């Protein structure tokens, strides 16, 4: 876009390292605060509301404890479906 | 059974408390001995030998953290299909 120009001109070690977290991450503006900070407790349920009449549905059913290259698996519910993440604890 | 019949007889209280246990938990004596006193850790597979050709495969993923009502959950595989129980902690 125009937007996306300027935007490069006025900043452009940000811009790009917006980009870089925006093709990692997606849109996080979406997410409520609270989430936006601080991730979700064990057993909780949380609703992004993506636009008009779609949402994602989110459980946080329990985080694991590291293997031995300490990623920790997270086993998720979205929409329904089981799901499974692994994020490496730093 | 006669057998019953006789067992009861001789141990009234304990044939009965053994009813219990079976009606809760099936047959115990198919467990390999060190599940039968320790159960599993994290990540092991056990296999339970019922009938020659046919086995119980288990597999212990994760114990979640005791929810609100003491209870954890259980992540198995059971015969390669995910599956889920309660435990109270005790």
């Amino acid at each position: 876009t125009e937007q996306d120009i300027i935007s490069y001109v006025l900043y452009p070690k940000v811009y790009e390292q917006y980009i870089q977290t925006r093709n990692q991450y997606g849109n996080l503006s979406l997410l409520d605060t609270p989430t936006f900070f601080f991730g979700m407790r064990n057993g909780e349920t949380v609703e992004i509301e993506i636009d008009k009449g779609k949402r994602l549905i989110i459980k946080l059913e329990t985080i694991s404890e590291p293997d031995e290259n300490g990623n920790r698996t997270i086993y998720y519910a979205m929409n329904g479906q089981a799901r499974r993440i692994y994020i490496k604890d730093e």
